[PDB]
């Protein structure tokens, strides 16, 4: 069961560009590494959009862009990229790839944002989060200063993150936690529910034993992670409701087609 756990952890190490270990060494928890440029206002954002590069979007901010919309587009680039990694992470686990492709799409459709938000914590601290593969740090206050639609879709994520990082989980813990969120036999339209439930239960029993070893002193941690999965469920529900309002009221902001395929139902 722990051999199954190491296989999930390696799938994680091979498919994710940023790990909590590496993220923690950047904002300096103890083992400092290197640099992060701070974007805390329009001037520094402009400087980042030149200095730490990025190249791909970065279009004007008057006729149909503006500081707040440009930041939202950046959020989209980031979420679509993490979706690609999550997909390769899932495909790297045998049981997941054995399922018929339609079931794989259904699982990813309803669980990728729950995983994204769980992972967001790894690169978040009370004051901000890293961007551009760790090369930058965007302050929490700056994000809050954005127009009222875009400035409040990210704030609740910080509140989750802070409370989530208090559990002090490591990458090996996260590998299993994310796998558990993706292999959820409770998703709408799942064709083979029994098979999925079976894979999930197995992931959850390996997670439980893994904590037993990894966190021998933490009490009620496993059931606590279970409540978090439930909280993540509600966080995504609120997130989608907010994405709904932006689509209805923010006529100039474009929406990535892939992210459009996820929320549609």
């Amino acid at each position: 069961l722990k051999a199954f756990s190491k296989h999930i952890y390696n799938a994680y190490l091979k498919n994710f560009n940023m790990t909590k270990k590496k993220a923690r060494s950047i904002l300096t928890g103890k083992a400092s590494h290197t640099a992060p440029f701070v974007i805390h206002d329009i001037e520094t954002l402009w400087q980042a959009e030149k200095g730490l590069v990025w190249k791909q979007l970065v279009n004007g901010l008057p006729p149909y862009k503006e500081i707040s919309v440009h930041v939202f587009y950046r959020c989209q680039c980031t979420t679509v990229e993490t979706v690609r990694e999550l997909t390769e992470f899932a495909k790297s686990i045998p049981s997941f790839s054995s399922l018929f492709l339609n079931d794989q799409v259904t699982l990813l459709k309803y669980g990728v944002h729950e995983a994204i938000f769980a992972m967001l914590a790894s690169i978040v601290n009370k004051d901000g989060l890293l961007v551009a593969n760790g090369s930058g740090f965007v302050t929490r206050e700056f994000l809050r200063s954005l127009r009222k639609p875009f400035s409040d879709i990210i704030e609740p994520k910080f509140e989750f993150a802070v409370k989530f990082n208090a559990l002090e989980l490591d990458d090996s813990d996260l590998a299993l936690f994310i796998a558990a969120i993706i292999l959820c036999g409770d998703r709408p339209g799942l064709m083979n529910v029994p098979r999925v439930e079976a894979i999930q239960d197995t992931i959850l029993r390996a997670l439980e034993f893994h904590l037993q070893a990894n966190h021998p002193d933490a009490q009620q941690l496993f059931p606590k992670l279970l409540q978090k999965m439930a909280d993540l469920r509600q966080l995504v529900t609120e997130h989608a409701q907010m994405m709904q309002r932006i689509k209805k009221t923010e006529t100039e902001t474009s929406l990535h087609p892939l992210l459009q395929e996820i929320y549609k139902d």
